[PDB]
């Protein structure tokens, strides 16, 4: 299932999708992006 989650690990707001993604991918396996842009970073994975 396409599963989405939140990234409270990333520092502050969404500096850049690719950045929060890289972080979220370096710690775990979950592709990360931001709600719209700049707002808040969510990570997607298979739950």
């Amino acid at each position: 299932r396409t599963c989405e989650s939140q990234s409270h690990k990333f520092k502050g707001p969404c500096a850049s999708d690719h950045n929060c993604a890289s972080v979220c991918q370096t710690e775990r396996f979950s592709g990360g992006r931001c709600r719209g842009f700049r707002r808040r970073c969510f990570c997607t994975t298979h739950c």
